[PDB]
């Protein structure tokens, strides 16, 4: 018993963090093989960062512009290129601490760990989910530009996120490791705000399934709803609509607890309309939405 | 501001990952901590299921030889050249010093203080989380199976301060353990006899540090114009199962009080009203819950 949210052990990622400096700007880079990955906005001054031509500003930088430092050892840039919003700096030295790794792109509602870094130094690690509005909750004290998000599967690190900027609303925004932004954001000093966030409905249901596996059962009722009717009530409460895909992902938990997905959806619809009336689920008075169905399957199976 | 939307973080775990090993005695398998040429693990690794109600560890240990213990780091078998007991922690000397040994200390923590736990299974790091030593001397840990010997730690200036090792799960869902010198936190014993955690309380000094942090970051809806006496506050607080506040904790919040202009007992009056009215969907620093697992030490350093 006991459901604590956990981040992946960060050691494999710690051995890849470096410090990247262009002019006055300093931020974190990801050193894998003989390439350092970092946000492309490190080559911008105050003049440039309003509507910059990144590819034109980038060719006109040499290789020695870039100050790459890994501990006390300065890595030697022997080439640079751009891939969407990530700058790629090929260096002369392969990282001997390079782990088994992959670049993957995740979907809103999926969870990963972030290794918060400052000036290339790892400061802390936390578990989070990609919000439905494609932002990640976190403060200025939860990593600066170039900190990465990742999952670990087997012994392989799946890099899925790189932090590019902190929005004023206590959330940050970024890209995958191929430079494609998550959400309608641009790497520019312009008026940018996150849309209205919603609650990740499939994750709440995963969490309610976890509560049932830990014998927290008071909220279960004999009723079922339709996917159509559940969605009607869900959106009124700023919950995400549930898709038939989400229903299928929840399949294994339904088979392991005996609670059909639309059976559990009736309990969650009741929770939304009446609250918990002074009760708790898994020890919390609030519904958790940063546990994927697979997070529960790992921890509770 | 700086801490708008702050999430709690564990320390980067890599330095501890390098010290985790698997310790087996007979058919019992759990985690050990490999520092220099010593492996530390719970002493009940030497117990059978029948020993667990009333193990005589001194008796069980003297019947063990160095070759009773199987220590494994990855695919490498470490060879035990000695064993001794320090309180509830078993200490296995091995013939190989851990080349990944970080700079480290053994420290005992008080309730309310925070640290990270590297949850491990079969010597293998599985996950990491940040927590506080609860006032009832337990920690709320992961689902678990065989995470005994997982350690809790702080990192400061690349030196790892080891403060906790997991020993047992109480019937409540919470966990109990020792410092790295083998002394339990709280009144628990490493036996399978009927043990129950006391009624847990909210760490009030940590809540007040959190509310102060919210004020530095411009989140001010919960402040009132009232103040209170320390003993009027403690009368109300304990009725909400909040931990009593001492002059020590008043002093500890002193820097935050000076940085915001809000006297500690002023904030206490604000907290008293929060407990009265409740946060009912309203958020502080982006969190819909009164956080009690962030210490005044961390707030002052993150809000210079
Ligand atoms: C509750 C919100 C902030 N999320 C987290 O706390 N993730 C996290 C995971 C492991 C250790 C510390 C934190």
């Amino acid at each position: 018993s006991g459901f604590r949210k956990m981040a992946f052990p960060s050691g494999k990622v710690e051995g890849c963090m470096v410090q990247v400096t262009c002019g006055t700007t300093t931020l974190n880079g990801l050193w894998l093989d003989d390439v350092v990955y970092c946000p492309r906005h490190v080559i911008c001054t105050s003049e440039d960062m309003l509507n910059p031509n990144y590819e034109d500003l980038l060719i006109r930088k040499s290789n020695h512009n870039f100050l790459v430092q890994a501990g006390n050892v300065q890595l030697r840039v022997i080439g640079h290129s751009m891939q969407n919003c990530v700058l790629k700096l090929k260096v002369d030295t392969a990282n001997p601490k390079t782990p088994k790794y992959k670049f993957v792109r995740i979907q809103p509602g999926q969870t990963f760990s972030v290794l918060a870094c400052y000036n290339g130094s790892p400061s802390g690690v936390y578990q989070c989910a990609m919000r439905p509005n494609f932002t990640i909750k976190g403060s200025f004290l939860n990593g600066s530009c170039g900190s990465v998000g990742f999952n670990i599967d087997y012994d392989c690190v799946s890099f899925c996120y790189m932090h590019h900027m902190e929005l004023p609303t206590g959330v940050h925004a970024g890209t995958d490791l191929e430079g494609n932004f998550y959400g309608p954001f641009v790497d520019r000093q312009t008026a940018q705000a996150a849309g209205t966030d919603t609650t990740i409905t499939v994750n709440v249901l995963a969490w309610l399934y976890a509560a049932v596996i830990n014998g927290d059962r008071w909220f279960l009722n004999r009723f079922t709803t339709t996917l159509n009717d559940f969605n009607l009530v869900a959106m009124k409460y700023n919950y995400e609509p549930l898709t038939q895909d989400h229903v299928d992902i929840l399949g294994p938990l339904s088979a392991q607890t005996g609670i059909a997905v639309l059976d559990m959806c009736a309990s969650l619809k009741e929770l939304l309309q009446n609250g918990m009336n002074g009760r708790t689920i898994l020890g919390s008075a609030l519904l958790e939405d940063e546990f994927t169905p697979f997070d529960v399957v790992r921890q509770c199976s």
